């Protein structure tokens, strides 16, 4: 019993085997505890029982939240875990999530909890028994914003989040879980819902034949499935808590999960980012210097021979200053952003903005340096890296950008041109610029890049 | 202080003035406490102390959220309250809140908080002192899903809920409030971040100025304000909480907001939906009958005389089942989603489907019956009310429909079409149905109406 656990040495047991103190890393390798503790060892873990065995579904459209999938994440934990995975993963051109003009690709990851209860941290300032950070962070954070430049604080910051880690884990559910993940590319021509639908239910009628034994018993392990609408999946199977040297008979395993030793985390049901956790003054000083750039508003001007276009393009009125870089043409009369990296550039880390090079191909389009790099606008005459203005013209990392929205202008499909905007959902949970990139509908010759459809985040822009 | 207020009687004086015990009726008057308690009277509430003084801003560009706004309801309680206040708003063709092709509004409220604390009502399956509906609300409930047919059930169910409240404030600061509330039009032409931030500079300026004793010092009042940038704005001035009779002189009436009796409400910042209350059985049966549209999908066939056109156009293949309802020509080439609502039209109660007629002008497009209803598709052809297929064809109310977004096909301006999807944001707090809905890009003819670019909950249709 979870009251029966939380009351003796058992729940050191628990919080040590669970790495309930520690703060989670997100980088290349996956989501990894930290081997120093964030918080104070607590008296007792905040419990809600629930022994109610379930079947749970989470589809993710997110690149990069691969490994959050497969650690039994809910939606919740991936939207506060995702700006780290993807700032600290490994890119690569030969990745099989396909974002395409015409595919799209998704995750969907089954779990048969077989819970005990539900463990809560309560984190300061909410109401409760509430999270103390350790004292060795709290001088770490203290010792970082003592350095004498802005550049030497933040490299000590980064440091110490690559140490302590990026997120805490402040809701997780307890006990034995058998789970499914597979990945899905589909065609922008298929129906959505249809084909969702269909990947959930092939994945959770997999994980409910495997549970409660109905077809024949395995471990940790590779598999394929056929879905109802004959979609062929590779699904990757894994377990966690319970008795591991009994999963091959399956209702021996379900035993198992009632045994205090086998319980492990099987959800991670709610996620903090370890800045949140800071008290009130140090928590916005730490949350600015953490912000990848700086930046700033200045004058623009008309590109001349555009004549044909539906609407004016804009670039900055330059006298770009050094250091500083620009994110595309624009239909904004008034102002552009330009933007400046805040740490430097080191071997491992995945740095904020990368320089673009013109296509191999018939295209004068600029093409990422970066693999997985996105950029905001389409390139109004012939990009080239080593003259002005493609010189200072920036990509940015992925973790910089939501999709847009097109608002389209133009009387014929060869003059007409998109005009970025952010979505307009009424309560969004993000919030980018207004960049108003110009995107055109149709361009001209072969081996163009994939037409971008972008905007910048606000959290990720340093101002003053 | 607020610990000194919280021990004895005085805190019943705190609970009783601030109506926390009641459930918030949402509807066409604004936001109303209920007369009926909701909830058991608590021996303690859970308080978190803050005295700081503080200037916070909420932008909303979701229509129908005025009252909430001038309530002092942050994003997020606006967010759960919305669908409520919109589903029960007294619709008009004469509003002030503009969404067209080329116009878009958004309210924009800033408020001086003088708090003493929070309050927080721990919700039921949450780790805490917890929430205990009342027997009275419970045994309405019960009464609710003993009725002999759905339709009594739903009825019923409707009648609980007018009664009791659509949501019940689960966190609210308390002490005193300046408050200054506005609304403003813009051209789509100019930049978004540009207008909010000028916008919300403007209005904390007021507030600033009126707060802290540099102004004239007034009470509740309409007043004008012009921003850095020419903008001349109408704006409502609300004062919550403090000595009302001491307004005149600024520095008095912040003085007396450390007065326990003066005490009042000065933040909703969350809210919970009544039914999310109610535990685990009874929850998901009250969500199911308070669903407005019951679902089913059919089979779909080819509009004949669009070879004109990009993309095939469809329309479902009925045999339209009586008293079921269309939405709208769709590119999806498989099934079509019809729609019937679930409540029986009433007075005063706005139906969930509205039908179409013919516009006056030289068009041939529907206009919705209802005013502010939304409709998600271009009518491919001549559309009449009283012909098939026109004749089963509805509009929607505006709660049922979010945002979605175009996908451009064609090589001709002329005969270019948008595919409506849901909008592709990673982390979706609600989620739509895909579609396929068709918007024609350049419509022949004047006189017609707003183009549709809307996707329909999946929260609001029962299935089998
Ligand atoms: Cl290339
Ligand atoms: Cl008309």
């Amino acid at each position: 019993l979870n009251d029966v656990i939380q009351d003796p040495t058992r729940r050191n047991k628990l919080i040590n085997d669970n790495n309930l103190l520690k703060g989670i890393i997100m980088g290349r390798d996956g989501p990894v505890p930290s081997s120093r503790e964030l918080i104070v060892r607590p008296d007792t873990l905040r419990a809600i029982i629930n022994n109610r065995a379930t079947i749970e579904t989470t589809t993710m459209e997110a690149e990069f939240t691969e490994t959050l999938m497969e650690s039994n994440y809910n939606s919740a934990s991936v939207k506060v875990s995702a700006p780290f995975i993807t700032a600290n993963s490994e890119y690569s051109e030969s990745s099989s999530f396909k974002n395409t003009e015409t595919e799209k690709s998704m995750y969907t990851s089954s779990r048969y909890l077989f819970p005990q209860g539900r463990i809560d941290f309560t984190t300061p300032d909410s109401g409760f028994d509430v999270i103390k950070l350790s004292p060795q962070f709290t001088s770490g954070v203290q010792a970082a914003l003592a350095k004498a430049t802005g550049t030497e604080k933040r490299e000590a910051l980064q440091n110490l989040f690559q140490e302590y880690g990026h997120v805490f884990r402040t809701k997780v559910h307890i006990g034995g879980v058998l789970s499914a993940h597979t990945m899905e590319t589909f065609s922008r021509s298929e129906n959505e819902t249809e084909v969702k639908q269909d990947v959930k239910a092939g994945l959770e009628g997999a994980v409910k034949g495997w549970g409660g034994g109905a077809t024949a018993g395995h471990g940790n392990t590779q598999g394929t499935i056929t879905t109802s609408q004959n979609r062929k999946l590779n699904v990757k199977y894994i377990v966690n808590g319970g008795d591991y040297t009994k999963i091959q008979n399956t209702e021996e395993w379900v035993a198992s999960t009632n045994q205090s030793e086998h319980w492990r985390v099987i959800e991670v049901t709610e996620v903090t980012a370890v800045a949140d956790l800071l008290p009130q003054p140090i928590r916005g000083q730490v949350k600015d210097l953490l912000k990848p750039l700086l930046g700033k508003w200045v004058d623009v001007e008309k590109v001349p021979g555009l004549e044909s276009l539906p609407v004016s393009v804009y670039r900055p009125k330059g006298a770009i200053p050094a250091g500083w870089f620009w994110l595309g043409d624009t239909a904004d009369a008034s102002k552009a952003l330009l933007v400046k990296p805040t740490l430097p550039a080191r071997s491992g880390r995945n740095p904020a903005l990368t320089s673009l090079h013109q296509g191999s191909g018939m295209t004068e389009q600029p093409f990422v340096d970066l693999p997985q790099y996105q950029y905001l606008s389409t390139y109004f005459g012939s990009f080239a890296h080593d003259t002005p203005p493609g010189s200072t013209l920036r990509g940015l990392r992925p973790d910089h950008v939501l999709p847009g929205r097109y608002e389209m202008h133009g009387d014929t499909i060869s003059t007409a041109v998109y005009v970025t905007r952010p979505v307009d959902v009424p309560f969004p949970e993000d919030e980018c610029f207004d960049l108003k990139s110009l995107v055109r509908v149709k361009l001209p010759g072969s081996g163009n890049p994939p037409k971008p459809r972008s905007a910048l985040k606000k959290s990720m822009v340093l101002f003053d």
